[PDB]
């Protein structure tokens, strides 16, 4: 590890998303921004809220500076408006940096902040063709580069807690890291794979084979990335394409056909229990996701472990029972790698040589039995056919 | 001898399929649903879909029972994932009669429903052997002629139009005609000829000899029904086993040799135009089918132009060219005599004689040079040899 300032700087989970701490203004307000490679706006909560107990004050930073713009960004789960500006901002467990970059100033909101999750404001890490209201308003990773030497590339290690956490428990637990500028090689084991991004607006990726306990789900490689394939910080389960959501389901009831679930369970609405410590993970089967290699013909593949797609939440009864929801689920914008996928790996975002890197995470939950896994190569063709094209 | 109340029933074309109006439930819903005598599954959409503008509603039906089973049938082409239960079932332009049949409610599908084509449904009449899940689930044919006093038997004519239909066009079109119960005499010309159902699962037929412009393919004849032949209207194209699809093709290609088309034309992936009237019929040949005939040691043989062959579709320029794909292909599952083929015959599903009569339509595209044929009797030996087995 040559990052240690920045090992260990994130808090939070899957389902409330993870954040990192910054500061904005002069003199400095500290904020919990919630990171997310699914998104490109830099947006701090700056008015009252009852889900925050702290937002950014514009009129006490010497060094806000307002654009005399308003913007509304509306998400697939809530959204906001707020008011463009400009301001100096920092990481203190980041890169020992200070940058100008927009922030968007949220005065008005609809389920976008989550109570008890922490964090007061986004961080997108996209790309500026997705940022609102146009690609003119600078994202700021590109802030970030262009003003320092810091180098165009972060890496990811989300860290799921394999349980539930609480709400002290939560405060206190190291939700993993967020390296800026670089690749700690103590966050993984085994070897970094890559594949490349097809295109610079989200991070878009190329899935050519899926795989249930080895078996080929056998689609049509495009239907994978109907209409497009993503990595998700910003989301927290794992969503696919219709049909491929079906398929999948089929399949992973049969390989778990010794344990009847309720509709409900694979609809990711109720959660399942069982009594403490006799979850039976071995009759979930593990799930290969082959990507695109950076070789021609070449690609590799991902393996997750139900304890990575098995979300745990606190019981109902808060019982000593182990409880889990279902955390894949349909989706009619594409495939959305979210958080309980990412949790299984250490994502390298290579901006600079335009390609994401995984390599097994450190802090993956797994058993005696099986771990997540990452290998390759495998000789695969016409993989260029599996994208999508409107 | 003829039914009115059933003759133009039918709408529709070659490539999305043909089908008949058909109604579920109480009150009734109608659906449009398409014919398919290759297989033996009847089932409607039932639940949203992007190419359906209706579909079955089993809670607005007070005849609904569940039967509390999934089935999941996959298809060549597509599948779809449903739902079992049974319903009273009618037919408005077929027999006066109401059915209680067993029905698939499709919940989930990939490649199955066609956008445009106007049918939410199909209806399998090929026999129980090949349903799903087994031979228990009676087929909607076999329920009606158990119900009613319909004879066991239906007919059809299927009717291109020799020409692109276009959306509108194709919906205001009549496309042929499915008598159930009995033969209509204004539908075909000539004599009608019967081959033997060899077996029934599939309406499956025996081919002992194929010409292509008289010239025999001079093939085992047990390769002309590797691994079955059968007549089927769920599918567009002529599909051949793998040898005889590559021995048909260089001697149709021989034959029309004074052109040339890309291999993509041959695949039948690609279309050939040609200036608007100017198609040259003439130098494509003529396919003949020889099927086993009812008489030992006798055959009969049915005789396919281009016109039916070569598919009219539109150019992509819209323009007023001409165009056409090949309506050929290579199969790994035997012969499959599908839509192409039967638009050229009046075809009748004598299920109660087992056996399958053809005689030539009397909507079949034609030129003032040539005209599609069935005639009789050949002197064939060893037909039984044909057979695969
Ligand atoms: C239920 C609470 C939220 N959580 C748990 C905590 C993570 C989810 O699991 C969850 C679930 C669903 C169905 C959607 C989202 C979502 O929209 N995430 C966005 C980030 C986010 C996090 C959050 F905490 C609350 C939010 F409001 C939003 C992410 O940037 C998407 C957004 N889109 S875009 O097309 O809209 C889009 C928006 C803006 C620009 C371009 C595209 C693309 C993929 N990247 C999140
Ligand atoms: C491209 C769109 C479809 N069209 C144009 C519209 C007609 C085709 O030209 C076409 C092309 C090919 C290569 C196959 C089929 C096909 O599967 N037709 C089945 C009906 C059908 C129609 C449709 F509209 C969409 C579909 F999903 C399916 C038919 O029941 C077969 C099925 N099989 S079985 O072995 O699977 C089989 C299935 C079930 C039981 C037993 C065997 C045997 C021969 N009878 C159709």
């Amino acid at each position: 590890g040559s990052f240690v300032e920045m090992v260990d700087n994130l808090r939070g989970k899957s389902g409330q998303g993870y954040y990192v701490e910054m500061t904005v203004g002069s003199p400095p307000q500290t904020l919990n921004i919630l990171v997310d490679t699914g998104s490109s706006n830099f947006a701090v909560g700056a008015a009252p809220h009852p889900f925050l107990h702290r937002y950014y004050q514009r009129q006490l930073s010497s060094t806000y500076r307002d654009l005399r713009k308003g913007v509304y960004v509306p998400y697939t789960q809530g959204k906001w408006e707020g008011e463009l500006g400009t301001d100096l901002v920092s990481i203190p467990h980041g890169p020992n940096v200070t940058v100008r970059a927009n922030i968007a100033a949220i005065t008005e909101s609809d389920k976008f902040f989550i109570n008890g999750s922490n964090w007061e404001g986004i961080l997108g890490l996209a790309y500026a063709e997705i940022a609102r209201p146009d690609d003119s308003l600078e994202p700021f990773f590109d802030s970030l580069v262009k003003q320092t030497h810091v180098p165009n590339l972060f890496s990811l290690q989300l860290c799921g807690a394999g349980f539930p956490l609480n709400q002290s428990e939560v405060l206190a637990s190291v939700g993993g890291s967020m390296i800026i500028g670089g690749i700690d090689h103590s966050l993984y084991t085994g070897s970094l794979w890559y594949t490349p991004i097809r295109r610079e607006w989200y991070y878009e990726v190329i899935i050519v084979r899926v795989e249930i306990n080895g078996q080929d789900l056998k689609m049509d490689c495009k239907e994978y990335n109907y209409d497009k394939s993503i990595v998700d910080s910003g989301t927290t389960n794992l969503r696919l394409p219709k049909k491929v959501f079906e398929a999948a389901v089929k399949s992973i009831k049969a390989a778990s056909s010794t344990e009847k679930f309720p509709d409900g369970f694979w609809l990711g609405e109720q959660l399942v229990c069982w009594q403490a410590g006799t979850t039976p993970w071995n009759i979930f089967p593990v799930i290969s996701l082959y990507l695109m290699g950076e070789v021609t013909n070449q690609s590799f593949r991902i393996t997750i472990l139900p304890q990575q797609y098995l979300r745990p939440v606190e019981d109902v009864a808060t019982s000593q029972d182990d409880c889990y929801k279902f955390a894949i689920s349909q989706s009619s914008t594409g495939t959305v790698m979210g958080a309980v996928i990412m949790e299984g790996f250490y994502v390298v975002f290579d901006r600079a040589r335009k390609r994401i890197g995984f390599a097994v995470s450190a802090c993956h939950v797994h058993d005696e039995f099986r771990t997540a896994a990452v290998e390759g190569p495998f000789v695969t063709l016409d993989m260029e056919d599996c994208g999508y094209n409107i």
